[PDB]
DNA sequence: AGGTAGACTTGGA
DNA sequence: TCCAAGTCTACC
C-alpha cells in the first residue's frame, strides 16, 4: 500500500488492538524480521506487551508497546489482518501476534517482502529503518525550500531525488512518475537542472497527488504506455530513469 | 562520500 | 529468464 493507505490502515488498525495484550509471537518466515537479528529474541521480548499506539512514519507503521515499539513496512503485497486464533490462517501468513482475548494480529505477505525492527521505544526514531526518514509530504516540514536545497546540491535526476526516502518521506515509483507529470517536468531531467518556478510547482503537485490519494484508476502515465495521454492525446512513453521503469507524457513534461 | 549496486521475494509477462 | 515493488547494507 501507498503512504495514504497505510494511513488508513493505521486508523483502521488501531481500535482493533489497542489494550491488548501479547501472549504469543509465531513466526512462520524469520527473515521479515530484522531487528533484533535473532527472530526467537524478537518474539520473546514482546510477550507479555499491552499495545498502547500505532503511528505511521512515511509508509511504516510504527505499533507502541508498554517498552517497545514494532517497526513495520508493508511495502507492496504485505497486509494485516485481525482475527480469531479459533479459525485457520489465511495463506501466505508469516507473523501472527498472539493476544489474551484469543484475537490475533496477523501479518500475510503474497511475496514475503516485508520487514518488522523491534527496538525500546526511545531508540527506534534513531535506528535503523527509521533513521534518516525525510519529512512527512504533508507536513510543514516539507516545503519548496526544502526541496530545492537537495536538488541543487546532486548529480541525480529528479526522478532519483524524489524516490529517495532522506529527501522526503513516502514517495515511491508512481506517486514519483504521476507527480512529475502533473508539475510538467520530465523525469531524466538533473535535479539541479530545476528552476525555482520548477521546484514551486513540483513540491505543489507532491503533496496534491498524495493527499488526494486519501483525505490503476486515476493515474495520468503510471503503466500507461502506449496509451493517450489524458491531457493532450499523445502516446505516453516508458524509458528507465534511476533503474527504474519511468513513464512521462513527452509533449506535457518538459 | 555522495551515489550506485546488491540483497530481499516470487507470481506472472 | 527476468521484471516488480521499497528500503535497507555493501562499497567504488
Ligand atoms: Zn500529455
Amino acid at each position: 500500500p501507498e503512504l495514504p493507505e497505510v494511513e488508513t490502515i493505521r486508523r483502521t488498525l488501531l481500535p482493533l488492538i489497542v489494550g491488548k495484550t501479547i501472549e504469543d509471537v509465531r513466526i512462520f518466515w524469520p527473515n521479515i524480521i530484522r531487528h533484533p537479528r535473532d527472530s526467537e529474541a524478537f518474539a520473546a521480548r514482546m510477550i507479555g506487551q499491552t499495545v498502547r499506539g500505532l503511528e505511521r512514519r512515511g509508509k511504516f507503521l510504527k505499533f507502541l508497546l508498554d517498552r517497545d515499539a514494532l517497526i513495520s513496512h508493508l511495502r507492496m503485497e504485505g497486509r494485516y489482518a485481525v482475527a480469531s486464533a479459533l479459525e485457520p490462517l489465511e495463506p501466505h501468513t508469516h507473523v501472527v501476534f498472539c493476544f489474551t482475548d484469543g484475537s490475533e494480529l496477523r501479518y500475510r505477505d503474497v511475496r514475503k517482502f516485508g520487514t518488522m525492527h523491534v527496538y525500546a521505544k526511545e531508540e527506534a526514531d534513531r535506528r535503523p529503518p527509521l533513521a534518516e526518514l525525510g519529512p512527512e509530504p504533508l507536513s510543514p516540514a516539507f516545503s519548496p525550500a526544502v526541496l530545492a536545497e537537495r536538488a541543487v546540491k546532486t548529480k541525480r535526476s529528479v526522478k532519483a531525488l524524489l524516490l529517495d526516502c532522506t529527501v522526503v518521506a513516502g514517495f515511491g515509483n508512481i506517486y514519483v512518475d504521476e507527480s512529475l507529470f502533473r508539475a510538467g517536468i520530465l523525469p531524466g531531467r538533473p535535479a539541479a537542472s530545476l528552476s525555482s518556478k520548477e521546484i514551486e510547482r513540483l513540491h505543489e503537485e507532491m503533496v496534491a497527488t498524495i493527499g488526494e490519494a486519501v483525505m490503476q484508476h486515476h493515474l495520468y502515465v503510471y503503466g500507461r504506455q502506449g496509451n493517450p495521454c489524458k491531457r493532450c492525446g499523445t502516446p505516453i512513453e516508458k524509458t528507465v530513469v534511476a533503474g527504474r521503469g519511468t513513464h512521462y507524457c513527452p509533449r506535457c513534461q518538459r
